[PDB]
């Protein structure tokens, strides 16, 4: 039993008059969301010197194609993860050298580019170590349960 | 085509050299714990006048039944999620009134056993129409892939 399991067991026990049967999915997604950004995500950014946030906005500006510029609004509709404090990390990565502000777009500089393309193939292969668990069969069928649910929101 | 596919769409089209297979996966599970999060849990528990991560101190005490007392290891232990600053949040609930730190324990007081009471009810309530777009197989289905996703790491 999980952390997510073992509550809903006491609360059955506690609350009868409620039914816990929800907590269980969604306990587990945001806590498998949140192990995964931690324990494996997020470290290896950091061996490449990216904040949580930060490789997601190179990666974007990459994924758009050369000159690797796109307006902040762009920059967050196009972003895998609609997370905020979009201009805080811009920031950043002016200051670190990565992306620059032109006319006005944020664009990858040369050594952003070059960061990114290393970064991103190590982090394929940290998410295919992520997800060995589940079949290819499972993975794909947890993508079609996830994408029902986020559609439904 | 939502976040995750367009990107993975461009990546193919950008990087040929590479699998970007797991990006949708892994892609919708953060967004969906972000989404899920900002917009349906959080706002229901500022109703109560929680901040995210104070309504699972509540949760977990509550639920560990009378007199509702827990060390601050086992709070950790029997989170429903396992996310930092629980000294701070222990604090936060102290001068709000809702729980009292004994000898060591943390412990709810009236005012705290009484608003957990209700909260959980809207709690329930809440969670089940953030799932009402997945049946109760698609649910079952959900959390167990995301249980065997969970021990895969
Ligand atoms: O293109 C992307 N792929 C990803 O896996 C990712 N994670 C955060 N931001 C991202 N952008
Ligand atoms: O018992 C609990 N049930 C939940 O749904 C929850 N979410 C955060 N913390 C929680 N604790």
């Amino acid at each position: 039993m999980d952390r997510a399991a073992h509550a809903v067991e006491q609360w059955r026990s506690e609350r009868p008059d409620l039914d816990p049967s929800s907590m269980i999915v969604l306990g587990r997604l945001q806590e498998a969301a949140l192990v995964i950004a931690r324990d494996r995500l997020n470290p290896l950014f950091a061996r490449y010197g990216l904040q949580p946030g930060e490789f997601d906005v190179l990666a974007t500006l990459r994924r758009s194609g050369a000159p690797y510029a796109l307006t902040p609004t762009a920059l967050y509709d196009a972003a895998m993860i609609s997370s905020g404090s979009m201009t805080n990390r811009i920031d950043r990565l002016e200051k670190a050298g990565w992306v620059e502000r032109r006319a006005t777009l944020v664009a990858l500089t040369s050594a952003g580019r070059a960061l990114i393309d290393d970064a991103v193939v190590a982090h394929v292969d940290n998410q295919r170590r992520v997800l060995s668990a589940l079949s290819a069969a499972e993975q794909r069928q947890l993508a079609k349960l996830l994408d029902k649910l986020l559609q439904g929101q």
